[PDB]
């Protein structure tokens, strides 16, 4: 997997409420966290289908 | 069924208003909840098909 | 994990190409396949977060 | 639980391939069947939380 | 047409602002009202279609 | 309601099989037909809430 | 086109912040504003497509 | 107004049949057509909002 | 690309909270922004596709 | 960029026509293309804003 994988998940400055996708590296797993609209980082996905293909194997 | 289908829905500590499903054991049926947008328990469904399948029976 | 997420994945006799989600317990992750509309068994999900969630552990 | 909720899914003539929802009785859950795009009966939803609050309890 | 069909719209005690339908049976047609998330009444849809055929006739 | 709500529903000579809304004037409800892509009238609607609020009421 | 895509947008007394088109009849098109959730005027549209066909032409 | 707004829509040569939008020059507005998944040109849109707002 | 393509993101006047995308110049691509619901300038697109191909 | 962005498209041996995304490097954005539902590999996205941010830069 990308080293992005292995982020932290990252809300950012905006104030939307927004359910995003991140890649837990502990876990195995995707999970979700409140995305606030701007200033994404790269451990942030739209579609969890997204999430576990580009994150879930190395 | 699932023993995870017969907990309590849990919001968590997050602050998003976004509509899930849990398993009402007692109702015998899927039915809605708000969901805060992190730290989920297994009894959230995002789609409700899933719930039925999974909980149900 | 649920042992229904150990079964292989399955299209049914419909004729609908729908995707759908199931958990390999192999690969260890949810990947796709392709639903035909009827006769669902559990390991099938709409949702990629619901497959994840509830096959994981 | 209205009555319409004890039918046989139905197709219908067209030739659209689209998921939808119908209330098994017998299994009491809803489940789904491929909708031709035409001339539905009432044991037919787009939403699955409508077909399990509608048809079930 | 379902007696649910006749209840008023129930928001519910919940704090989302989901969009909902509801038959009203005086206008004899599906409208929307906001939805809290939790606690739903028969006479909610999340689909119009769903509102418009069950609650129909 | 507008008399284009009295259209019978018109699939078009395209080959997409796409669930589309329609007024149904005796039924005095919205119900789905197949459309094709392209070439539509007025009695089409993508969602059912926008059929009922433009066709249900005179 | 109907006579309802001439008014303006109402949002209504409901609390919801819900995404509608509505026909701008001056400019010609539909844009979006912020609907309450209930007590819909019929110049409120879900979809763009339906908005834009409906309010359309003359 | 972009000048690909005035292209005729381009369904292209891929087997998907999607529902897609398009700026007809002519009629003023924006319409729909099939598009098959691959090769899109620029007056293609996926929201009709996106269309109107771009092209009209 | 179209000159609009180059104008930053408007969130504008209503209260709405809703992830739309515009082109960033200055990257070269398409990112999210938040859109309160009204008064859209044309950098604001519903679909990401639709950014990439008319700005992009 | 992850390496996965730069193998090309596919559509994998299933018989469904779904539209997915995936990063064309040369021209330095993400295109449509036609997934038939299984055997997926990663350069294949189901929202263009997760294919763009994953294979975004470098
Ligand atoms: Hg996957
Ligand atoms: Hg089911
Ligand atoms: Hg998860
Ligand atoms: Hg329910
Ligand atoms: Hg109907
Ligand atoms: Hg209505
Ligand atoms: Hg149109
Ligand atoms: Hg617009
Ligand atoms: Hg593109
Ligand atoms: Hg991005």
């Amino acid at each position: 997997r990308p080293d992005f994988c292995l982020e932290p998940p990252y809300t950012g400055p905006c104030k939307a409420r927004i359910i995003r996708y991140f890649y837990n590296a502990k876990a195995g797993l995707c999970q979700t966290f409140v995305y606030g609209g701007c200033r994404a980082k790269r451990n942030n996905f739209k579609s969890a289908e997204d999430c576990m293909r580009t994150c879930g194997g190395a």
